């Protein structure tokens, strides 16, 4: 560890901050019960429907909102998509990105209200240069938007164990963001969080970029004052298709995560019968507490090594993660939601999903069609020929109607044209060196069209 040390404070483009938090992820790393795991009770993770909401009188509305701040984490790329820059600057609906609904969505609240919520994003190294010059769009908003980079530290060769700057790799490569629990150290490093303690704010809600489901809810923003919760975690009925789990142990809500799970208990950890609750990543936590817990180093979340190849070299990505840190707030709960507050957008299939008549966009919010039966989304799988959102965009000349659908596969070459209406079980498979084309206004219910010879 001391050879580590003076091999980071060589690191003069690290900040003194940067160096020592680096330090103590390496040092418990490098240093460090199933049966004791229980079922949180009702009281701990909350059912979101005996949350009382709030009155009627737009002056207790006026008066949570005035406590908050809204905040996204917006450290990551648009590189699975096929995207440059941020994933927030996707174009998600109506041409709107997700950072367009974010700041309406709350220019609509402060309107309504005559708050002044604030939005703040956290961005990464990755991403800071992009966001900033993408933020001064909103420069008349009807909101302040703030923005501060999180950490940068070292990715370090997983061998050798030293910094892969150390061997004189300093360009963007040779650095990571680690991850999103560094939400809490990077908050007070970058001066944000005292900002907004000094605006007299009290709360952030946190939630992932590319979660459409993540509005302010003003009845957990309620209870969170009221019951004075220092930290509020959004989980969700965890479904057969999901993710970190919330459970009692030695007296504490906390995150469990496969990765702490004993190879023997790995397939009960995936039982949605055992654990039926997971992290949406949607965290309400309270600002002073933050600043107390950061100031004390009290902040010790789970290691996750994220190990990676880059240029050749295999290095390791010392990370944590948000969710992780509920274990150290006082008084912390889940709130078990609707998975109408979790509506993720990680590939050109949750687009299908978001851009068809699924939804639709009311005052800036992403809005479930309700004649639709199932309360389930439909399961959308596409081929690699998708991937990228402009080739996704391509391949359909419009977005199918799929109200009435079960479930769409479709691999190989495959066009779609307009007016489309898919309904049930559909699969679409063109063979090696076939281009299958959909035609305009073609109805498919519960099909397999294996080539042409099927429509
Ligand atoms: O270091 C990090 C990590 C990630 N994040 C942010 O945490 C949230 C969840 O981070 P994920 O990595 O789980 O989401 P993603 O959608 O970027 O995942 P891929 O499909 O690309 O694998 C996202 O909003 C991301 O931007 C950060 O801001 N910083």
């Amino acid at each position: 560890l001391p050879q580590l040390k003076s091999a980071v404070d060589g690191l003069t483009e690290m900040s003194e901050s940067e160096k020592s938090g680096f330090i103590s992820l390496v040092s418990r790393y490098l240093s460090g019960e199933w049966s004791k795991i229980q079922t949180p009770t009702d009281e701990i993770v909350v059912p979101y429907e005996k949350m009382t909401p709030v009155s009627q009188d737009v002056a207790e509305t006026k008066n949570l909102l005035d406590k908050l701040v809204v905040l996204k984490l917006n450290g990551g790329l648009g590189t699975t998509m096929g995207c440059t820059g941020p994933k927030s600057v996707i174009e998600v609906r109506d041409g709107l990105t997700f950072l367009d609904l974010i700041v309406i969505q709350i220019e609509n609240l402060n309107n309504k209200y005559g708050c002044k919520v604030p939005l703040v994003l956290m961005n990464s190294f990755n991403t800071h240069d992009d966001t900033h010059k993408i933020v001064e769009k909103y420069t008349n908003s009807n909101v302040d938007i703030h923005t501060f980079n999180q950490s940068k530290y070292p990715r370090v060769v997983a061998d050798e164990f030293v910094p892969w700057p150390s061997k004189g790799k300093t360009d963007k490569e040779g650095w990571y963001p680690p991850g999103h629990g560094d939400v809490f150290p990077a908050l007070m490093n970058s001066g944000k969080l005292d900002t907004f303690l000094s605006q007299g704010k009290e709360y952030v809600f946190v939630a992932n970029s590319d979660n459409l489901g993540a509005i302010v809810d003003l009845t957990i923003l309620k209870h969170l004052i009221q019951n004075k919760n220092e930290y509020c975690m959004e989980v969700t009925p965890k479904t057969l298709a999901d993710g970190g789990t919330l459970i009692s142990y030695e007296g504490k809500v906390q995150l469990l995560e496969i990765a702490q799970v004993p190879d023997e208990h790995v397939n009960e950890f995936k039982s949605i019968e055992k654990f039926k609750i997971f992290n949406t990543n949607n965290l309400w936590v309270n600002l002073k507490a933050i600043k107390k817990l950061v100031e004390a180093d009290a902040l010790k979340m789970e290691i996750i090594p994220n190990p990676k190849e880059v240029d050749g070299v295999k290095v390791l990505q010392l990370e944590t993660a948000a969710g992780a840190a509920i274990r150290f707030f006082d008084n912390a709960i889940g709130v078990n939601v609707p998975r109408s507050r979790f509506l993720p957008v990680k590939a050109s299939s949750d687009l299908l999903l978001v851009q068809s008549d699924l939804y639709t966009l009311v005052d800036g919010f992403v809005t479930r069609n309700k004649a639709r039966t199932n309360p389930s989304n439909p399961s959308i799988e596409l081929g690699p020929e998708f991937k990228k959102v402009a080739t996704f965009l391509s391949r359909f000349k419009s977005i199918p109607s799929i109200v009435e659908l079960d479930s769409l596969k479709v691999s190989g070459d495959v066009w779609f044209g307009s007016s489309i209406v898919l309904k049930g079980k559909v699969t679409v498979a063109a063979k090696s060196g076939v281009k299958l084309e959909i035609p305009d206004r073609a109805v498919v219910e519960n099909k397999n069209i294996n080539g042409p010879e099927d429509l």
